[PDB]
Formats: structure tokens, sequence, C-alpha cells
């Protein structure tokens, strides 16, 4: 068993071991720092109060339980997780030591000309990483370039850290059911983006968001509303001027008429009809990246936790079971 040493970091105290060297911030909250066991330069972040109340308990302990599972390369991984205390009783502090990212897609996007190369590459590799985290059972909810970071070989990981532009209008009349393709979405959000220089959908609110979306895929017809309960919903959509799906070889027009393609294919107001993860990798547009036999799949995750409501010790016991029988990667 590690040996420590205490150390006082902007207001925050921090007490990891020995074999990590030089820390220092970057922006609970987060360090770089050295991996002296590996030579590698690595990211420590240090939960804020992990067990202060039911919703903290919770959030740490999937938090804990989503890092541990995820074994992909275009999707987070943990290389350590550990406590300063010895017993279950002592046990206040989880810190997450993960791989060193430092950029976003933000910081690539709004300095650095981008090819229909790094696009292809860029998306290619956001669905590859979608694939598999859908594969268990996770949506992930929320992509946007600030939760997908990127190296200097423009390799990419998906993370969790305006969120608004980049969420499905279905999760903009909080529906709550939600298929996968929320996030594929997102991701024709973001690919646009990039074609492109733009935000796509800048909605002022949630009330501009879904004008903005209208206007492009226009207003949903016929199919589309026989499948929405709400009065509140069907009343508010069937209240505008009625819309024209606009022409997206003309709103992206000098793009690679693949990825228009590709575009068409994602940014579908049915969420039935959104081409998933799965059926993109496949799509043309990825014809360089793609390799059916380098496509994994996620082991089937267990998230029936989801739906116990527990007290603060249940939860924060588990968490320390989980940092108990973590193993290393390889
Ligand atoms: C909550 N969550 N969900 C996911 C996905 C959806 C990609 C599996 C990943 C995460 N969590 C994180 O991304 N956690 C995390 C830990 C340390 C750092 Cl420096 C940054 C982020």
């Amino acid at each position: 068993r590690p040996t420590f040493y205490r150390q006082e970091l902007n207001k925050t105290i921090w007490e990891v071991p020995e074999r990590y060297q030089n820390l220092s911030p970057v922006g609970g909250s987060v360090c770089a720092a050295f991996d002296t066991k590996t030579g590698l330069r690595v990211a420590v972040k240090k939960l804020s109060r992990p067990f202060q109340s039911i919703i903290h308990a919770k959030r740490t302990y999937r938090e804990l339980r989503l890092l541990k599972h995820m074994k992909h390369e275009n999707v987070i991984g943990l290389l350590d997780v550990f406590t300063p205390a010895r017993s279950l009783e002592e046990f206040n502090d989880v810190y997450l030591v993960t791989h060193l990212m430092g950029a976003d897609l933000n910081n690539i996007v709004k300095c650095q000309k981008l090819t229909d190369d790094h696009v292809q590459f860029l998306i290619y590799q956001i669905l590859r990483g979608l694939k598999y985290i859908h594969s268990a059972d996770i949506i992930h909810r929320d992509l946007k370039p600030s939760n997908l970071a990127v190296n200097e070989d423009c390799e990419l990981k998906i993370l969790d850290g305006a969120t608004r532009w980049y969420r499905a209008p279905e999760i903009m009349l909080n529906w709550m059911h939600y298929n996968q393709t929320v996030d594929i979405w997102s991701v024709g959000c973001i690919m646009a983006e990039l074609l492109t220089g733009r935000t796509l959908f800048p909605g002022t609110d949630h009330i501009d968001q879904l004008k903005l979306i209208l206007r492009l895929v226009g207003t949903p017809g016929a199919e589309l509303l026989k499948k929405i309960s709400s009065e509140s919903a069907r009343n508010y959509i069937q209240s505008l001027t009625q819309m024209p799906k606009m022409n997206f070889a003309n709103v992206f027009i000098g793009a690679n008429p693949l990825a228009v393609d590709l575009l068409e294919k994602m940014l579908v107001l049915d969420s039935d009809k959104r081409i998933t993860a799965a059926q993109a990798l496949a799509h043309a547009y990825f014809a360089q990246y793609h390799d059916p036999d380098d496509e994994p799949v996620a082991d089937p995750y267990d998230q029936s936790f989801e739906s116990r409501d527990l007290l603060i010790d249940e939860w924060k016991s588990l968490t320390y079971d989980e940092v108990i029988s973590f193993v290393p990667p390889p």
C-alpha cells in the first residue's frame, strides 16, 4: 500500500501518493501531474465533497462506476483511483487519475484551419466512441466540444465535464423517453460546426433553439405529430408558421457532398430516423477510416443502481468497495 504526501493547492488541500509529482492546477477540480511509475503525464481530479448529500453520493458512485467500465480509446479511461483513508470510517475523499489530454475540440476548431480530412477523422472517432457507449446502454446526453478531449495527434476521447446548442429538440421539450440518438443529433450539430466554422444552432434560449432547429429541418408533418403525446408540445409546434425542410447542399454548400448527406441522415427531427453510431461508421464519408473489425462494443454495464434510493452511507460504502476492487489497466 502507497505512501502519501499532503499539499496546499489553490485554497483546496491535496493528498495523493508520491508516484505523483509536480501537481499543478488546470481548472470537483483538476491538476496536471507527473506519473513516475510510467513517465507519462496524467490528469488528477479530486472530487469536491464526494458524499455531502444523497445526490452527491450517488453521483460520485455513478462517476466511479462509469470510469471503471470505460475501456475504449475514444472514451475517457481510468488509470488509477485512490483515497488517503485507511478505513471506511475515515473515507471522505475520492481522487480520479486519467490521461492528461489538455485541449478540447473548442481549443482546436477556433484556432486551426481544418481540412475535410480532420473533420472525417474527428467525427469518425466520436462515432466509434459513441458506438461503444451506446452498446452499453449508456446515453451521453451532453455531447459538446468541451466534452471532447483532442490531443496534437488530433486523436479524440469522449468525456463529461452552451449545452442547449447541441441538444436534440426532444430533450428540450423535456420528453424523458430519449433514444440513444439524442447523441447522434449532437454529433450532427458538431460536425456541421467543423465544416463551417459556426455554431449550427445558437439559440438565445430554449425557445430560440427550437425556432432555429425548425428553420433548417422544417416543422414536423403528420407522421411525426402522431407520436407527440403532450397537449402543450403539439399546441406549441402546430402553432407555428408551418416550415419547409431546407436543402442541406445549399446550407452547407461548400462542404464535402458526402459530409452533407451524412448531416441529412443525422439531423432528422424524428429520432426513429436518425442514423445510429454503428450505421454512421459505415457511411461513405469514413471510407478512409472505417474498419468493421476495429469498432468494438462494450461489456454489459450493470446500472440497476440507477433506480435505487439509498442513504449516504450505502452509496459511500458502495463507492469504497469500488475504489477497493480497482485493478489498473494492463
Ligand atoms: C460522467 N461521465 N460520463 C462519461 C461518459 C458518458 C463518456 C462515459 C464520462 C464521465 N465522467 C468523466 O468524464 N469524468 C471525468 C473524470 C476526470 C476528468 Cl479530468 C474529467 C472527466
